[PDB]
């Protein structure tokens, strides 16, 4: 083939960001196998604010375009749904599109009290979205849990997902500094996915949550409720530290898990993060899929022809 399991393809940190792209659309025209969002859920008043920084409004390439014919066109700094719109535009406009990763950090976790919870999240995703997006129901099936479903059968393949988004969610930088003990994105989403099944509601489900941070053995022992383990079938974490050693990354691919790699340029030695040579960053690609990553990510906007670049996962 391969399948979304047996590749390994390349993504772009922090893709609303006008000085990466300057529309949305440019993102989603950049071939990148992998698109990274920041959301806000914790803000006040209504929407999800897509920003790096603490937001004002929002700052972010996404236009809120009706259809595709109104792509670069508009005032940009819109929120979640905005680029969920532009997402949609852009998709109807690209019949059988290669199938494209959102990575979401929500930054401040989720909000239930506020009405920014995993259930919201995803009726909005399905309101923007529907058919075109490919979740946790759809890789479970009949199985009882995506764990299971992923180690036997493994995902379809990339031929199979044109025309397909998909989204990945980790807990973000600010409910990581919280003295509290509120729940963090992880355990929330997974929690979520775990009662819609119970209930047989998997379907409506829009999102893999991730666990972030890389680490030895299998990650998901770092969460003390063994139920909430098998909903975790994507691990995120920093590609140096993948690679020094310290982990068996074989076991992902083997189990047919989801390996995002971050900051691929920071594996020795070190490359630039946003202008290195075409070469120096097709060799990096070449190197995390060996080590078996799912998708290498850096700020590589730049080079679209490697974020284009899909190799075999794992040799
Ligand atoms: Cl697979």
């Amino acid at each position: 083939a391969t399948t979304y399991g047996t590749s390994t393809s390349v993504g772009v940190h922090n893709a609303y960001e006008k000085e990466k792209y300057r529309y949305f659309a440019d993102a989603l025209d950049s071939g990148a196998a992998l698109l990274e969002l920041d959301l806000w859920s914790n803000a006040l008043g209504r929407s999800w604010r897509v920003s790096h920084s603490n937001p004002l409004g929002n700052n972010s390439n996404c236009e809120g375009a009706a259809n595709a014919s109104e792509l670069r066109t508009k005032s940009r700094d819109q929120d979640f749904a905005g680029c969920l719109s532009d997402m949609r535009a852009w998709h109807d406009a690209h019949p059988g599109h290669r199938p494209i990763l959102l990575k979401i950090e929500m930054k401040d976790g989720f909000n239930a009290k506020g009405g920014r919870g995993p259930a919201e999240f995803d009726a909005l995703i399905r309101q923007k979205l529907g058919d075109a997006v490919y979740g946790p129901g759809d890789l479970t099936g009949g199985h009882a849990t995506a764990d299971e479903a992923v180690r036997a059968g493994g995902w379809p393949s990339r031929a199979d997902l044109a025309g397909k988004f998909l989204f990945e969610l980790i807990p973000g930088t600010v409910e990581e500094k919280n003295p509290f003990d509120k729940l963090w994105t992880d355990v929330e989403y997974a929690g979520h996915l775990k009662d819609l099944a119970a209930q047989g509601k998997l379907a409506q489900s829009t999102a893999f949550p991730a666990v972030h941070g890389a680490a030895p053995g299998d990650p998901r022992e770092r969460y003390a409720d063994p139920a909430l383990r098998p909903w975790f079938v994507v691990f995120d974490g920093d590609a140096a530290t993948y690679l020094n050693g310290s982990i068996d990354t074989s076991w992902y691919d083997t189990r047919h898990y989801l390996l995002i790699m971050t900051d691929a340029h920071n594996v020795p030695p070190v490359i630039d993060g946003t202008h290195p040579t075409e070469a120096e960053a097709l060799a990096r690609v070449r190197q995390l899929a060996a080590a078996h990553a799912s998708f290498a990510t850096a700020d590589w906007y730049p080079l679209p022809s490697v974020l284009k670049t899909v190799v075999p996962r794992g040799a």
